[PDB]
């Protein structure tokens, strides 16, 4: 079992992997969580990150090289989720495939049916053969509220990508399109209000 | 020893990597050689490949994008390297971290005492943990002779005009480490004493 949460930056995702994973495991079954970008486990992973903070010259300006840099990240991951997926009965992950679908599309003004996010189909699990998760799930949530959880979460540093309200708001947009027409999976649309009980009882 | 032979398209470095090998073989040492990119070896290389020839929408026109994955494409091979290290007693890379110095600043318009060649030395050889070349020899030739004797960077001849400049200039300034120079008609016996 496969999960992976997927939404814009404040959309809490951790919390809802978190009461998951509880509701998961209260149903008897193992859990085991990895989140995207693996921050200090991936260099491409180090290196992306730093560019959407302004470090590395040209390289955040160029929309499929950060894709680029997420799906190597994601490439070098292969064997440590098919080993979570043994381990445990479910596996779920904060950002997947589908973030790279959502984010490359918003940054080029494309939506669903635009050539970024078959790219990124292409590349990830036709190419890098990535696994398909069985269960995509997008927490939506209102714009000025994740907009406010980044602004707040940090002046208490946001990044290129964190700061770009309208790519903030046309992310959202192409998730809930990915999410119609089940681009690379089953989806889910879930709100942060969602019953964890249900939502696994749903999912499993 | 790494020694890395680094030149522009058209050198004629896989000719240099042969005759400086069959120098140091009949001299009584093993060697190894490696050449990057590892093309069909590596995605990160690849897909570098392929954003040279048009795919992969917008990624070749970054100059630090490009230089990421060429960086990455070598992170992969750096088990490979060591590996060949410790087997041999000199290992011949034919195209190193320097191409990447050469070819990034020559993009930008900055010299051998630029930025992207710094970058390229603080990314590769601390942070990838690429070992840093005992020798870098430079096959240079003229653009007037390159131009003599096919992506994105093979069509643009004042890029490669502008590549054989820092080069130069990387040599001169001992650039990670100490470099020779040499033509194709260098004479390997002597080549192979020199370096040994
Ligand atoms: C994992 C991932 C994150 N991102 C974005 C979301 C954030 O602004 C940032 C780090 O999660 O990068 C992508 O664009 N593609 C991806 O594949
Ligand atoms: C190995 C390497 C090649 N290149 C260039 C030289 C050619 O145009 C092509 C393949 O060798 O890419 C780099 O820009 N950086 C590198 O690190």
């Amino acid at each position: 079992m496969l999960i992976a949460i997927e939404g814009v930056d404040g959309a809490g995702k951790r919390t809802l992997v978190e009461k998951l994973s509880g509701a998961f495991r209260a149903a008897g079954r193992s859990v085991a969580t990895l989140a995207f970008p693996r921050y200090g486990q991936s260099v491409a992973a180090d290196i992306a990150a730093e560019a959407l903070h302004g470090e590395h010259g040209d390289l955040a300006s160029s929309v499929y090289a950060m894709a680029t840099l997420f799906a190597l990240d994601r490439a070098g991951a292969v064997h440590t989720i098919q080993g979570l997926c043994r381990g445990y009965d479910v596996v779920i992950l904060d950002r997947y495939v589908a973030s790279n679908a959502a984010y490359s599309a918003a940054r080029l003004h494309e939506n669903a049916a635009g050539k970024a996010a078959a790219w990124v189909q292409r590349i990830e699990f036709a190419r890098l053969g990535l696994p398909k998760p069985d269960w995509q799930v997008l927490l939506a949530v209102s714009a000025e509220l994740a907009g406010e959880r980044s602004r707040g979460r940090a002046q208490r540093a946001r990044d290129n990508y964190e700061r770009d309200a309208e790519l903030q708001q046309r992310t959202g947009a192409v998730y809930a399109e990915l999410a119609a027409q089940g681009w690379g999976g089953r989806w889910l649309v879930v709100g942060a209000d969602v019953d964890p009980g249900r939502l696994a009882a749903t999912l499993a």
